[PDB]
């Protein structure tokens, strides 16, 4: 049950995956503050994520196992596909310019989504907390 929003509460290793991507000073730092809430609704295999942020405000819409275009708040572009690994939603991506590839997973511990995301041997995870 992914259905809901979830506020995030703490983050692991973020600055240093972003910086890994080639991300801005200023644009990590703002990063590392962004307020990210995401509000989950499921209809069916189609989800649409509102994502909130102090960057931005918008809404993701993909369905299960079909590839689908994703501009990162900073424009890192991606192109790539979410599917469920049983109690997972694994997100396969890869950027537009160099084709390297972002691994992303989302669990529901309880309570807690955790959001870990994967590039080029640096992991970074970022908790989020049910409102």
């Amino acid at each position: 049950a992914f259905d809901g929003t979830w506020k995030v509460d703490r983050n692991e290793n973020y600055e240093k995956f972003m910086e890994k991507m080639g991300i801005n000073v200023v644009k990590r730092k703002l990063g590392a503050h962004d307020n990210l809430k995401l509000t989950i609704t499921q209809e069916g295999n189609k989800f649409t994520v509102k994502e909130s942020s102090n960057f931005r405000n918008i809404d993701v819409v993909f369905e299960l196992g079909v590839d689908f275009a994703y501009s990162l708040a900073d424009g890192t572009e991606l192109t790539g596909t979410w599917t469920m690994e049983g109690n997972k939603l694994v997100g396969k991506f890869k950027r537009v310019d160099n084709g390297k590839e972002l691994i992303a997973v989302r669990e529901i511990s309880g309570n807690e989504l955790i959001q870990t995301y994967t590039y080029e041997g640096v992991e970074a995870k970022r908790i989020f907390k049910k409102e």
